[PDB]
């Protein structure tokens, strides 16, 4: 079975729960405000930022190497720039850092810093989501905040550097299909995105308690 297909197969249950969390429920109806929308971007700014620290530090890791996209998926950049059009020029000291947030940041460093192997769960939890439900969300923020189709304030939702994201994310499940695999990774990859889904999912339930 391709690494691709296993991914999949691993997290589709996962994913029904997490795209039917209480705060992505919300967010489709269009009832988050700029409060909720200020903290989750402000989160994912973290995590991203976690995520591509572990990605540039294990870059020339064969375990990783096929699947290193700076130029098309790092969002770090973006969201840079989306704190600083919702949070101001001094958003660095201003931007809230929660703990399930902190969590997350942590399992992060542990993956790239012990099980680089197992990097590559959280780059296709990560990307491949945002090359898909994220396009359906940028839509939904747009039409409920009143955000230009200009694109400012969704950075974080905009991919200059590619083409066609359907065509993108299969080049991307190709080439999760040339790392090197045995039972053994293979088995602790899915694990590690199911593990991937659950931090997004504590973190959703974490904001929207905030928020309520
Ligand atoms: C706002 C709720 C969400 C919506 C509307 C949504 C919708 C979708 C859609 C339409 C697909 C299928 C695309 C395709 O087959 O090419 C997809 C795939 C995916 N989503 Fe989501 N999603 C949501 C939340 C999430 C979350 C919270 C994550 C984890 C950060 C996530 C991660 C993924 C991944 C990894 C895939 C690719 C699965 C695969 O092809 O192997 N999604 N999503
Ligand atoms: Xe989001």
């Amino acid at each position: 079975q391709d690494l691709s297909e296993a991914l999949k197969e691993a997290t589709k249950e996962v994913h029904i729960r997490a795209e039917n969390s209480e705060f992505m429920r919300n967010f489709q109806k269009g009832q988050v405000s700029r409060e909720g929308f200020k903290l989750v971007m402000a989160s994912l700014y973290h995590i991203y930022t976690a995520l591509e620290e572990e990605i540039e530090r294990n870059k020339q890791n064969p375990v990783y190497a096929p699947l290193y996209f700076p130029e098309e998926l790092h969002r770090r950049a973006a969201l840079e720039q989306d704190m600083a059009f919702w949070y101001g020029p001094h958003w660095q000291e201003a931007i809230p850092y929660t703990p399930a947030t902190q969590h997350y940041v942590k399992r992060l460093h542990e993956v790239g810093g012990t099980h680089p192997e197992l990097l590559v769960a959280h780059a296709y939890t990560r990307y491949l989501g945002d090359l898909s439900g994220g396009q359906v969300l940028k839509k939904i923020a747009q039409k409920a905040m009143a955000l230009p189709s200009s694109g400012e304030g969704l950075a974080f939702f905009t991919f200059p550097s590619i083409d066609n994201p359907t065509k993108f994310k299969q080049l991307y499940r190709a080439r999760m299909n040339t790392l090197e695999m045995t039972p053994e990774v293979k088995h602790r990859v899915t694990e590690e995105a199911k593990t991937a889904f659950l931090l997004n999912i504590e973190l959703f339930e974490e904001l929207q308690a905030l928020l309520t």
